[PDB]
């Protein structure tokens, strides 16, 4: 509301690194969603809102 | 809501480092959420939001 | 609600350092969520709001 | 000499996951090896070598 | 000298996944050798060399 | 000397990943070898050779 010279990070990934030397994702989905691999999702202020990885269905 | 020169770090992931030889992620799914791999979600402020993996069914 | 020059970390995850040499993820789910790997979720308020794997069913 | 199907790991360091915060390495020498911080030195036939810090003088 | 299908892993370092906030390497040397930070020296067959800090001297 | 169908890794770094905030690294040296920071040396055959940090002095 109020910073009066502060140092913010509200809401951060800082850092991901990642060493692999093979990778075989393998998705056979029908009806639903899927989220493989690095994944960083970074978000301050959610207001009731979706997932990552959503399935409403009927 | 006044900060007068803090530093804050409100909702922060920092620092995931992997490291892998191999990796066979191998997801089959019908009907719901699959969320696999590395993942690094970071939110602040989550007003009665989401997962990150969601399945509503019927 | 004031701050007067302090340092905060509120809601940190901080080093998910990690090595493996061979990773096998093999889900089949139908109507549910599933979440593997690694995963390093920090939020900082939850009102609320929901889980990291939800399955809302019938 | 002779292998006939074998796996080997002759000589290997694997994994040296390490998390810190703060790190403050002060080294003033003279005249002599100084080695710090991470180190992960790795040999399989070391015939009469050298160490991982050595000091010959006079 | 003869192999027929192994997988070998000589000689290596596999994973050295480091995490850190603040890092201060202070050296003020004169006449020797310094080594710091992270170090991965990996080698396979040494025949009577040199360290990772040598300091000869007179 | 003799592979028939082998897979080797002789001699090698794999997966150095590293995490850091803040780096500050200071060296004043006036006669001698220094390395800092991340160093990923990797040989596989080393007949009498140097180090990493030589100092030959007189």
């Amino acid at each position: 509301v109020l910073y009066v010279g502060s140092k913010t990070k509200e809401g951060v990934v800082h850092g991901v690194a990642t060493v692999a030397e093979k990778t075989k994702e393998q998705v056979t989905n029908v009806g639903g969603a899927v989220v493989t691999g690095v994944t960083a999702v970074a978000q301050k202020t959610v207001e009731g809102a979706g997932s990552i990885a959503a399935a409403t269905g009927f």
